[PDB]
C-alpha cells in the first residue's frame, strides 16, 4: 500500500503530499475570501490567526512534496528511515496558533496563553529530536518526553481553558467544546501514528502514514477552521 | 565584474560584504548615539526597533563575509551555486521590524501587525526554501510562492496601514508616506535581483549581485532608519 | 580529568550531562509542584516563566547527553573540536526568560523588555556562529561581537532595570538585587569558560568544561529560580 510517484523520484507518497498541499491552499484562500469583508475586530482576529495555519501548512506540504522537506536518518543498526522533518517545522507554528484560537474563545489571561505555547513548542521540538535520533533508546525517550508535554497541554485545555469558556455565553461555550473535543481526539492521533509508523515500530508504511497525516492535518486545519469561522462565537458576544 | 578577494579564499564579493558589514555597524552605533539621550517613550520605541535592524544585519553580513553564512547548493543538473543563506536569516527578523516601524507610525491594531509579520515571515522562509532547492520547477515555484506573500504585504501596507496613517497628524502622515514609498520600491527590487541573479536566470554575476544587495540593504536599513529617526513624527504627536 | 562514559561512546563528559539533565528535571517538577496551588496572577507569571527555563534546559541537556546535541567542527588547521551546539539553542530561549523575570520584578515598560531580549538573542546567536567557525580570526571576532552585546545587556540591567526596581517596595527591591548580582557574576563566567575551554585557548578539558557549565547552568537555573520563587516579592506588593 502506497500511492503514486508524482515526481518520478521513487516516492509514491508524494501523491498524498500533493493532495495535502492542494487542500491546504484552497483552505487558505477560502478562509481569506470568506473573511475578506469582516470588519469585526474580534472576528478578524480569529480569521487572521486561522488563515495563517493552513497557509504555513501549505508551505510545509509543498516542501515535503518536492522532497526538500525530507531527510534520510541512518539508525544505529544501519536501517535508513525517511524522516519528513518539515512536519515539525509546520507544527512548531501551527499548533500554538490553533491553541491561540482556543485561548481567545475562552478569554483566558496572557499567562495561560504563554504557558500553552511554551509547553506545546517543547512538545514539537522534542518530537523532532526523537525523529532524528539514531538510537532506539533515544528515539523512544524523546517520544515519551514530548508526550508528557502533550499531557500538560491537554490538561490545561480541559481545565483552565474549559472552566473559563464555561463562564462565557452559550454560543461561545458551545463552539469551544466542539473544538477542544476535536483537538483532544485528533491531536492524540499524532503520537500514535508516530510510534506505529516508520519513526517507530513501523507496522504502518510510509505511504499509508503520509495519507493518514494528510487526513489528520486537513481535518485539524481546514476542518477546525471551518467549524470556527462558521460559528457566531467569533462575533463579539451576546 | 566582481570585486576584491579580501580573505584569499577565492571570493571577490567579500569586498562588498565587508563594506556592507562596516556600513551596518556604523549605522547601528550612530543610531544608538543619536538616540542615547531620548526620554520620550514613543521615540525610544522607534529607536529601539530601528537600532536592532542594522544590528542584526551586521551579524548577517559579517557571517557572509567570513564565509560562514554561505553554502554550496548543487542543482539537479550538477551546476553549483553559492547561496548566501544568511541573508534570509537576516530578513526573517529585519523585515518584520521595519514593518513594525511602519505599523507604529500608522497606529494600527495588534491584529494588523500580527498579520504583516506572519505573512512577511512566510515570504522570507519560502524564499529560503526556493534558494536551497535543487530543481528549477521547485526553485521558481517557491519564488512565485514567496512573491504572492509579498503581494499581500504590500497590499495591506498601501491600504490598511496607509488609511490609518492618513488619519494622523500631517507630520506623522508625511513620514509614513516617505517610508512606505521607499519600502515599495526598494523591497520590490529583491525578488528581481533574485530571479536575475545566480539564484535564478543568472544574467547577473555573484559579484555584482552582492554589490546590489549591499546597496539595497544599506538603503533599506540605514537610509530608512535615517529618514525615520530624523523626523518629528517619532515624537508623540501634535 | 574527565568523568564517566555513560553511553559507551567514548564521551566521559556524558556523566556531567546526565547529572545536569537529572538536576534540571527535578528542578522543573519541584517548581511545578511548589507553584501548583498558586492563584495569584502575578506569582503564577513568575512561576510559569521560571518553570519553562529548567524545562527547556532539560531538553537541551538530554540532547547533549545522547550525543544528538553535539557536532564535530573541523578547524582550518585540521584540529577537530566537539561543539555542544545544543547549549546555544538552550540559551536562545532561557536567557530571555530569566531576563524576563528580572524585567517583571523591576516593572519596566515593554520597550525595555524588547530591547533586552533582542540584544540577549543577538549575544547567543553570535556566540553560536563563533562556536561553529573554522578560522581563529572568525572564532574570536564572534566572541568579541557577542561580548559587546552582553555588555549592553549587563548595562541596562544595572541601570534601567536597577533604577526602576529601586522605586518598588523593599521586599521587591531586595529580591531584585539578589538576582541581578547573581546574574552579573554567574553569566560573566560563560564567556570566560568559553575562551579558556575547547572553543578557545583550550586550557580546560572538555570533561572539566562540561562539569563547569553544568554547575553554572544548574545555579543560574534552579538556584535563581529557588531564590525567586521563594521570595515574597513575587506576590503582588505591599
Ligand atoms: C525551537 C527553536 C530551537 C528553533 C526552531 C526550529 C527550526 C530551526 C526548524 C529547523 C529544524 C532543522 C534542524 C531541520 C532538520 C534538517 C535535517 C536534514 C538535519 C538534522 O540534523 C539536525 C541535528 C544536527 O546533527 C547532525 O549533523 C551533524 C553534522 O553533520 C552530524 O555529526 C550529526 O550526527 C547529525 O545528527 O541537530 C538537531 C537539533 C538538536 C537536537 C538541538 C536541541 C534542541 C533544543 C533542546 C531546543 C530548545 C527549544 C525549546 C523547546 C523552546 C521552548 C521555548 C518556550 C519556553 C517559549
Ligand atoms: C521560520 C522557522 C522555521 C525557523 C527560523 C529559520 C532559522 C532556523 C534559519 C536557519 C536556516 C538554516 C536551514 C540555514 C541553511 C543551512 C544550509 C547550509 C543547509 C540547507 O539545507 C537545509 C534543508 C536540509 O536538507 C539538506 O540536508 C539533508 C541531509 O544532509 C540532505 O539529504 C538534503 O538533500 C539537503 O537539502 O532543509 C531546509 C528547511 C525545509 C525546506 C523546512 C520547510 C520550512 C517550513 C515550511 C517553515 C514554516 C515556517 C512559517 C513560514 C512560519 C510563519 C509563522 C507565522 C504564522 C507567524
Ligand atoms: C535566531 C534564529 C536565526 C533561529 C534560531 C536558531 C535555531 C535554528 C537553532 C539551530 C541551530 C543549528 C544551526 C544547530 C547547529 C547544527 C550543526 C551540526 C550545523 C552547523 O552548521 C551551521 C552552518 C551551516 O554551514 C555548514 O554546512 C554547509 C553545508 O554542508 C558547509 O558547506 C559549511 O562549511 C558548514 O559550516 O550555518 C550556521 C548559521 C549561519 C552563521 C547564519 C547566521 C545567523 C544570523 C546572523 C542570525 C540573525 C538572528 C538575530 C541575532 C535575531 C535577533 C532578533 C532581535 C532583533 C529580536
Ligand atoms: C521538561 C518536562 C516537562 C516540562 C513541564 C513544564 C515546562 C510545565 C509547565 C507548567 C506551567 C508553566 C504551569 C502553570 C500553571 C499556572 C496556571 C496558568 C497561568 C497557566 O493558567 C500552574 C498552576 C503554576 O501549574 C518533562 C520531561 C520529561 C522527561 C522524561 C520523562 C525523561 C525520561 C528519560 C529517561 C527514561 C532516560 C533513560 C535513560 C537510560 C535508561 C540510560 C541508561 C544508560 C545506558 C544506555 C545504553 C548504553 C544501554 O544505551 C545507563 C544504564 C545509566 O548507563
Ligand atoms: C502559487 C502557489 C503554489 C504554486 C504551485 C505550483 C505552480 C505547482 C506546480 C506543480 C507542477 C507543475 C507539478 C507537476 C508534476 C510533474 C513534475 C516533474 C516530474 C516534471 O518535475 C505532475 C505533472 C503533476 O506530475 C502557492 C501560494 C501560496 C500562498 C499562500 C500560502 C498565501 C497565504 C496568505 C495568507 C496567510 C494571507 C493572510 C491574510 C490575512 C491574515 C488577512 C487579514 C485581513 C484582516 C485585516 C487586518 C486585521 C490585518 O487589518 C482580512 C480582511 C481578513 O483579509
Ligand atoms: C566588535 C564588532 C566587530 C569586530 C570585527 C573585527 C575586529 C574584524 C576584523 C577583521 C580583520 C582583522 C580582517 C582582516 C583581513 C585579512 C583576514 C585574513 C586573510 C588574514 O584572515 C584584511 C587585512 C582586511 O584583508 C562588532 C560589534 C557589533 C555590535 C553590535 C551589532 C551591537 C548592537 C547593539 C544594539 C542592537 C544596541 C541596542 C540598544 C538599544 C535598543 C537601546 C535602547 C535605549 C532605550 C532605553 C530602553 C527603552 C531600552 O529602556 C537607548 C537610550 C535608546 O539607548
Ligand atoms: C496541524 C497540526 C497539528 C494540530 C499537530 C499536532 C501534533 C501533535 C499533538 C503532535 C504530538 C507528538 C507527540 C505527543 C510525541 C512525539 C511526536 C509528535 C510531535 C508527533
Ligand atoms: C533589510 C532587508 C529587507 C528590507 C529585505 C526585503 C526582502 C524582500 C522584500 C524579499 C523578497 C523575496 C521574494 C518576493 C521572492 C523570493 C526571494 C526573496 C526572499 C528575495
Ligand atoms: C541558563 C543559561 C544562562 C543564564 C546562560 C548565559 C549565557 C551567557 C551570558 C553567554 C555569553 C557568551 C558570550 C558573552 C560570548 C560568546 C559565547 C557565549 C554565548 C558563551
Amino acid at each position: 500500500q502506497a500511492g503514486f510517484d508524482l515526481l518520478n523520484d521513487g516516492r509514491p507518497e508524494t501523491l498524498w503530499l500533493g493532495i495535502g498541499t492542494l487542500l491546504m491552499l484552497i483552505g487558505t484562500f477560502y478562509f481569506i475570501a470568506r473573511g475578506w469583508g469582516v470588519t469585526d475586530k474580534e472576528a478578524r482576529e480569529y480569521y487572521a490567526i486561522t488563515i495563517l495555519v493552513p497557509g504555513i501548512a501549505s508551505a510545509a506540504y509543498l516542501a515535503m512534496f518536492f522532497g526538500i522537506g525530507v531527510t534520510e536518518v541512518e539508525l544505529a543498526s544501519g536501517t535508513v528511515l525517511d524522516i519528513y522533518y518539515a512536519r515539525y517545522a509546520d507544527w512548531l507554528f501551527t499548533t500554538p496558533l490553533l491553541l491561540l484560537d482556543l485561548a481567545l474563545l475562552a478569554k483566558v489571561d496572557r499567562v495561560t496563553i504563554g504557558t500553552l505555547i511554551g509547553v506545546d513548542a517543547l512538545m514539537i521540538v522534542t518530537g523532532l529530536i526523537g525523529a532524528l535520533s539514531k538510537t532506539p533508546l533515544a528515539r523512544y525517550t524523546w517520544w515519551l518526553f514530548s508526550t508528557i508535554a502533550f499531557l500538560f497541554v491537554l490538561y490545561y485545555l480541559l481545565t483552565s481553558l474549559r472552566s473559563a469558556a464555561a463562564k462565557r455565553s452559550e454560543e461561545v461555550r458551545s463552539t469551544f467544546n466542539t473544538l477542544t473535543a476535536l483537538v483532544a481526539v485528533l491531536w492524540t492521533a499524532y503520537p500514535i501514528l508516530w510510534i506505529v509508523g516508520t519513526e517507530g515500530a513501523g507496522v504502518v508504511g510510509l505511504g499509508i502514514e503520509t495519507l493518514a497525516f494528510m487526513v489528520l492535518d486537513v481535518t485539524a486545519k481546514v476542518g477546525f477552521g471551518f467549524v470556527l469561522l462558521r460559528s457566531r462565537a467569533i462575533l463579539g458576544e451576546t
